[PDB]
DNA sequence: GGTAGATCCTGAC
DNA sequence: CAGGACTAC
């Protein structure tokens, strides 16, 4: 799920949860479970707390507890659902948070990319994976000054600039795709080649784009198809490690 | 310190 | 072989 979707999760998922006391945490695919390293010192540490809030940054969700907050990312497929103990569980179900209620919250993630962190709540901002984590795309903090400030101190791609958490807060693939392509600009283009009208475009779009998910696709996975604009077919490369889709004449 | 590379997994082609 | 976010050149 990208970030307009992990927003959704965040407003859904609370109140499911909210006010629920963990009674036991069990662990199928240990991997997943990266502080503390210990998979069992993770579970033990939960029993006995209350969910109390459930907050969203970037991509991550933050579980608040009554001392620790656990940290969550579910990568590509992860999922959470809200369901009773008595069922039998969903396949590619690597960790449950059983309540004291009989109900459950359950992770599956057939790609077991996710990942959990559990701190002392007053430590999950200094520490990964929050930590270093760039600001909000919705927020004052994200301008075009910003944008700006990260794109001529560097020598990478603009594409591979938008991807780095630490610029900008959980702007997907798609979303970087997308926009680049609404501000009219090649995502191979080096960063700090972009005049300072083409970072007013692209953070107007970025913001546009991210905005109005959060609330049909230009050229994400639509390589091949003629492009909505003009017509052009759309192309697809890659760029930072990264399937890549533009339109090469009306990006430039 | 900045930046590329290795890292994990597995359904899909 | 893509996908998001600690090690070593
Ligand atoms: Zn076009």
């Amino acid at each position: 799920p990208q970030l307009p979707e992990v927003e959704t999760i965040r407003r859904t998922l609370l109140p499911l949860i909210v006010g629920k006391t963990i009674e036991d945490v069990r662990i199928f695919w240990p991997n997943i479970i990266r502080h503390p390293r210990d998979s069992e010192a993770f579970a033990a540490r939960m029993i006995g707390q209350t969910v109390r809030g459930l907050e969203r940054r970037g991509k991550f969700l933050k579980f608040l507890l009554d001392r620790d907050a656990l940290i969550s990312h579910l990568r590509m497929e992860g999922r959470y659902a809200v369901a009773s103990a008595l069922e039998p569980l969903e396949p590619h179900t690597h960790v449950v948070f059983c309540f004291t209620d009989g109900s459950e919250l359950r992770y599956r993630d057939v790609r077991k990319f996710g990942t959990m962190h559990v701190y002392a709540k007053e430590e999950a901002d200094r520490r990964p994976p929050l930590a270093e984590l760039g600001p909000e795309p919705l927020s004052p903090a994200f301008s075009p000054a910003v944008l700006a400030e990260r794109a001529v101190k560097t020598k990478r791609s603009v594409k591979a600039l938008l991807l780095d958490c630490t610029v900008v807060a959980g702007f997907g693939n798609i979303y970087v795709d997308e926009s680049l392509f609404r501000a009219g600009i090649l995502p191979g283009r080096p960063a700090a080649s972009l005049s300072s009208k083409e970072i007013e475009r692209l953070h107007e779009e970025m913001v546009a784009t991210i905005g109005e998910a959060v609330m049909h696709l230009y050229v994400y996975g639509r390589q091949g198809n003629p492009c909505k604009r003009c017509g052009t077919p759309i192309e697809k490369t890659v760029v930072a490690g990264r399937g890549t889709h533009y339109c090469p004449r009306c990006q430039r």
